[PDB]
């Protein structure tokens, strides 16, 4: 095998062909997995198998079998390879155990296959102003490191159908969905052009967790309120205590919502309904000092429900359900 | 010894038999322990040994003795060796201190053994939508990385007497049952056939520490709710305060509850729990408003335990009955 | 091309042209991200590409054809290259996968270009004494670390324009502005002078989410405190419970504060605020115990609103105002 | 040196005296630092000195001094050295900075030493029941990987002798207590039998720290709850909320240790303490809803002490003192 | 270069004049910035520059220049280095981006001076006892693995003057001060003696902020527990919550300074601080109980301040006021 292919007879810094055109390269892809999530760092992880094709005849051999062979990694060091690499990744590596996951078959042409098993992590950037009713994309980009587009063409092997994903995939905390394959040509100002490959594919989360854990204790807390403005104008006991509690009871449950958020420093849409029903709840409070204040006046000057007690009883939850209209018809 | 074996007379890029049939191949694992879990990542850590057997008969040296020889490490980079891998893993590692943890074996014959100790990190899906009473079972792959059924033949070496476990192995969370070994013949679309090997076990929980620590203490409060319904309804500085507070109280502990959780953004059996007690707590402080409001508007009208009372003190505790009936009939 | 240059007939642990003056070398740097900031730390992590410039006639070789060749990283460490580094850094990196990210082109003159792709931890002291209305701003350096002044001679390749910035760049928790680049020279005091480069930038965040995240639930909670000048003086019962529950809610709000800062050991600015408004609410507990002294001991001495009720009224909201125009003028 | 000893004259695959006896190997340590212990994954780090003894004949040289040489590490990779391995270890490295810490040194005789410098991770299983009042009991066990007693035969240098222990070892949560050595045979069912060395010691506590964070609070908890029996019962509204802040003041003691615990998901002893104490609790604000209910149903019944307070004043605190009485029986 | 010294004539396993004295080597650090420090883990994070100067003439050139060369690197494997580590360190490395941080320089008569750029973690043992007011000191050790006093000599090059410091060296957490140098002989049992150098430095941290944080909020409780002795005792539903409603406070307190400590389970000088203001008031609520049962008692006996309460008025602070004097009389 060594001594099939003249290893020592050329030159492989050399790429097949130096000279007149680019020598065309074809790449195929299979998604294993999607490891992890960051929504702070904003990026993600992957594992995939990744695979090329191309043409040397430096390799070929007298054989009359007409089917290819088998090497692994060591050769790869002997002879001539192309060097794609993850554009805007964080980090990587290639897996070893228990040696390289690196294999090699040349036919008697001196076609080629070569095929690595990698796991990277790659930035994504993300917009959670909508949060949680937030969509993201994301994508995964391939590019030759140093050979431009009049050394080495980059496509897919066989179009839209270079892509293939594993059965098993999913995350605890997201729906995966379109996975899908795209090409575009890409430019640097010091050193020229190139051809770039993408892989895309969006995420979206499960609304009814977030409901239950944050809409719903507000809104029976604002409910709670209300009921402050059918107790009898002359139970002061029963109704200064009440008000100040609910306070209590709102600003722990606000406290224990922004304890666990993915700590991102900007206003989100969930935000907004947590303070509003905070200052429901402080005009609940406001309006009753407003009644006690005036029958004690009353009640100086000579010396049956209140106005404005059934007048806040129609006001406080229709302007509710306008917020709500309002609040829903922004964001859907 | 590197003499007794013509090392320089042969080439080992060379699977032993290139041509004909495949290699035979056998296998012996041994479990050292298991290190972690990660409920959010859906995975875990295991060290074992790993065992190989083949027949080589480049390697037969001439000796009379009958018996196996020694060495270690430095000649698996001389000679052709196996290449297994871990098949969904996210990483792993082969141990080296204070010397590679390789070893290999040799008899006249040519026949071999080669041995390592490694750790490796694997992924397992897992579903909590019966948390705490959720069951699961995880599983290690490995498999030939770089030939197929046509070269190489991926065998237990034994049967199911090639798997042995430690006996002090444990977890601080779990509770391990149920070890056993399998095989299966999976296929690649654009490399081929291979044979696969499975290591199989399961998963359970201590159940009566997650009962005391959530569904206790709300009961307790469910149970508190209720003595409302028997204080003189004329008392109602004693009978306002109590319903607002142990809101607050059940508040309190669901917070408590949601800031230790394993943070998986889907609705689990528990949460369900959690939010009809807080339903049950809320309409308890309805109730009270209903009645304090008809004893008022009788006393303006004019001018003995009451209906909704010794309604209540009957209705909401078969209510309460009649939701646990069913939540375990349903969970089990 | 192993042979075009003569690589065995030359010496290069020597820099080109040893002996006479310095070596010029120019650099090329292009930013692709920054990746994460640490405010317990100190620090910033970024990922870019560099490049140098430099002419060396042991490379020339006899071609017509005015144009540049390819080569990759194994010719490194045949060849002389120059030994940049980062200063004030923590950690770095080249990027390897799937094989080293490094160019390497050279005209028939000798003249050459050299690239890698790096990512870099570098420090950046910060003061946070008017958090959150900070402003921060960091810097990368760059030195030659084994030859002097004298030796090499390290320059901007094209002056201001030698620096690139990618146009996706964001982070989750600020606000990016002002790239530029300058020079300074530096000198150690047992190896001599060097030159360094610079590229700086500025940091500011988003005010508007911390204002409504802390400044303004302790505002409602003061104008709350205020709500029991209003109340009849002989409402004990009703006037007793409020203060000390406002009490408990004003440190519930701080203590949430607390559990969710970046852990520096100094007194900031939102701190004066939050302790401020603390002994706002806590004199206005004190007021009331003076008004039911002096009411009961009337009372005893015996046998319409008392005036501190009616001149707290005024002094409180007056002082409040007083404070907000001082902090906000010393800290605009 | 190199020339001194015939290197190139010998064959070290091979160990010394191949063929006969198993060579003797003898071992020396000196512990450095124990770095780090975690109670969740259940495991400890250390950093120690380890030293071995033998002779190799093929290493003699002709002097006349009758005193040692030195080497380091590079001479490693050309003689045969022994192959020992930590058992029951996560990860392990040798430190190499500012280059491999190894030491070597050999007579005339061919007598070696040999020395490295090492941190190691060993699992430790351990057993929480009795928390906080627990004891545990680690060990570092020591083992050849490649050779079996037939081959290599391992002993403590000078018995009990061979542990040596610095004199600044410390944690800041634990007490270290009892180190010695001993030495067992093992065996391995697919390759035979070996000899194993081992260091113990022992962990404990501080107890009073534990007992003022947790088991004091609560006591005064429960003797905060008996007040209620000596207020008159005609103060419903002093008698009714006291209660019920006072479950709630004990809930949130209950969370605070709750959120702080080592996370391991069975029941221990502190957790009984913490649930009975909330069970007194509970039936406190149970007995009073017992007196009011009675009370009143006299009230309607006819249109001074109640038995039931004097008596709870003596039967709570009784069987209280009866549990402290059992559970410190039980828990010593 | 590699030509000028003769490098393949000599033996460089040997170090310069084996046989007869020690050889001499002296040293020269500079600190680049202290990166971090764990109280948990008990340790800090450094970066320097590390120099060392000796003479070995079998590295001279035949010269006229009286001036010296430059080497990075590849040239120290080829000749003899020492083997300086450092002492009671955790981990460390050498930066090797964009290659590795190491230079050589040689003069015509075979001096030599050679440089590193590391980071070091090293273990310091530290005592919390008097937290927050507590003073600790560190060191960094420095020592030769591999030869003893007898073979090397280890020496700072300037004495005094050996060590320089950078100018922009801080902690966002701690104040630093006093750097120097000092030397001690040391031995190992089974080795025998070695010379060792120090830098020693002393940390304190920001009194002030843990003032303001812990100790303020809880002395402004115990005041407002002095209020209730002003109150009249006839208005037992103000009297009562009032006290239960305080303890709730203070748990709250105490219960967020326990939940951001750095988790050392011993008792430490703020505890004791808390646990008293928490005994104070505790007692406050005994009082009033005392107070309405002893009232109560007189009334059924039958069928005006009461010396209790005015009692307490002056017999409570000023106990407060003898336990702050001793207090801060003990820690100063
Ligand atoms: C597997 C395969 O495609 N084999 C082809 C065969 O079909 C064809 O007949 C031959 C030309 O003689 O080249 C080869
Ligand atoms: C997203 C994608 O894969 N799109 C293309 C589609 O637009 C095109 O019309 C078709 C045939 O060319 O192949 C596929
Ligand atoms: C350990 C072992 O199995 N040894 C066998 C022996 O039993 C047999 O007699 C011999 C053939 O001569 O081959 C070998
Ligand atoms: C789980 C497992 O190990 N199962 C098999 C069993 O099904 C089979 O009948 C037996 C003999 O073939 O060996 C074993
Ligand atoms: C790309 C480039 O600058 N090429 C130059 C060319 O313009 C010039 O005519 C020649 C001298 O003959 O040197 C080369
Ligand atoms: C920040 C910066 O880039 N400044 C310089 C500017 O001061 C100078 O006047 C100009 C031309 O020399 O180039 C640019
Ligand atoms: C250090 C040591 O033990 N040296 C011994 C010496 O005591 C003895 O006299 C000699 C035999 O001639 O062997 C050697
Ligand atoms: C724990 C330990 O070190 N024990 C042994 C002891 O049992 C033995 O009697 C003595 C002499 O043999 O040496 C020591
Ligand atoms: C830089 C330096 O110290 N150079 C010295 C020089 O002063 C002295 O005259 C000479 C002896 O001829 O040795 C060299
Ligand atoms: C801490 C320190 O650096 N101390 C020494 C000092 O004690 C000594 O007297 C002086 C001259 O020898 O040099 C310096
Ligand atoms: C499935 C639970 C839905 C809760 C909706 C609450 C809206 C305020
Ligand atoms: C919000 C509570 C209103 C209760 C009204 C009851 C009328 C029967
Ligand atoms: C960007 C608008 C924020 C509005 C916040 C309102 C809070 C009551
Ligand atoms: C928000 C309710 C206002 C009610 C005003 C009533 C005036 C008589
Ligand atoms: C062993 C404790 C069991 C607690 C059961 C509580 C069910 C509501
Ligand atoms: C839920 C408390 C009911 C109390 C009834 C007592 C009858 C003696
Ligand atoms: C998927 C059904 C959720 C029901 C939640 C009910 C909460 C009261
Ligand atoms: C859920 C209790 C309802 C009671 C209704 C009573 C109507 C008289
Ligand atoms: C956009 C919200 C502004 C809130 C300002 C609060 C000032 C006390
Ligand atoms: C701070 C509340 C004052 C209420 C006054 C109402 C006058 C109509
Ligand atoms: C450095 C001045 C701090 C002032 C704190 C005041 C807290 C009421
Ligand atoms: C801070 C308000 C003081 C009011 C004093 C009134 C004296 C009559
Ligand atoms: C040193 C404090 C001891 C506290 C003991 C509390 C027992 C309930
Ligand atoms: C294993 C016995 C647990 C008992 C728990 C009792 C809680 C009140
Ligand atoms: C636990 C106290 C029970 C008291 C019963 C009294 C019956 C008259
Ligand atoms: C600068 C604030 C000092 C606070 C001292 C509090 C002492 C109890
Ligand atoms: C601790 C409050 C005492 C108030 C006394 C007021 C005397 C005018
Ligand atoms: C070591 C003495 C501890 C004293 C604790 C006192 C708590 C009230
Ligand atoms: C538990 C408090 C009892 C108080 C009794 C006081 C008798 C003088
Ligand atoms: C701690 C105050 C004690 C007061 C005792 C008064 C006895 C008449
Ligand atoms: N295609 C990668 C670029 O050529 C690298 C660079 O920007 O130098
Ligand atoms: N058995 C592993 C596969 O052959 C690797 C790949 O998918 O290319
Ligand atoms: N330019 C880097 C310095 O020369 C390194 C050192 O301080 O020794
Ligand atoms: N002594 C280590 C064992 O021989 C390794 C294995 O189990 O194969
Ligand atoms: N100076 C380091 C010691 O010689 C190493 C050891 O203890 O063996
Ligand atoms: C917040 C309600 C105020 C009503 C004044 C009449
Ligand atoms: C929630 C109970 C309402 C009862 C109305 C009669
Ligand atoms: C804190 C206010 C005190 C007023 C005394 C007249
Ligand atoms: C929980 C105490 C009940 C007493 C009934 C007489
Ligand atoms: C705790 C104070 C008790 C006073 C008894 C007279
Ligand atoms: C009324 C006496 C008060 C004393 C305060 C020290
Ligand atoms: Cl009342």
């Amino acid at each position: 095998s060594e001594q099939l292919l003249r290893i020592d007879d050329h030159d492989f810094s050399m790429r097949p062909g130096f000279g007149g055109p680019a020598i065309p390269v074809g790449v195929d892809v299979q998604v294993e997995s999607l490891d992890s999530i960051s929504e702070v760092d904003m990026d993600f992880t992957m594992t995939l198998y990744l695979r090329h094709y191309w043409k040397d005849e430096r390799l070929s051999f007298p054989s009359t079998n007409n089917l290819s062979m088998t090497f692994d990694g060591r050769l790869v060091k002997k002879i001539w390879v192309p060097d794609m690499f993850f554009v805007h990744s964080k980090r990587s590596f290639i897996h070893d155990t228990t040696t390289d996951n690196v294999m090699l078959r040349v036919q008697p042409d001196g076609k080629v296959l070569y095929s690595l098993r990698v796991t990277v992590t790659a930035m994504c950037n993300m917009d959670f102003s909508r949060f949680p009713l937030d969509t993201q994309t994301c994508s995964l980009e391939i590019e030759s490191y140093a050979y431009t587009e009049d050394d080495l063409m980059l496509y897919w092997k066989k179009g839209n159908d270079s892509l293939k994903t594993d059965e098993r995939i999913s995350l605890s905390q997201f729906l995966i969905q379109e996975f899908h394959t795209t090409t575009k040509l890409a430019f640097y100002s010091s050193t020229g052009w190139y051809n770039r490959l993408y892989i895309n594919f969006t995420l979206r989360r499960h609304i009814f967790f977030f409901l239950l854990q944050t809409y719903f204790p507000a809104t029976l807390m604002v409910m709670l309120s209300w009921v402050s403005f059918w107790i009898d104008r002359r139970a002061v006991p029963a109704r200064v205590p009440l008000g100040i509690t609910t306070v209590l009871t709102m600003s722990t449950i606000i406290t224990g919502v922004n304890a666990s958020m993915p700590r991102v420093s900007y206003i989100k849409a969930v935000d907004i309904y947590l303070w509003v029903s905070f200052v429901f709840v402080f005009l609940s409070v406001l309006e009753y000092a407003a009644v006690n204040y005036l029958t004690t006046v009353q009640e100086r000057k000579e010396q049956d429900t209140h106005a404005i007690d059934k007048y806040s009883r129609i006001i406080f939850p229709a302007a509710y359900i306008l917020f709500n209209l309002i609040y829903w018809s922004i964001f859907s």
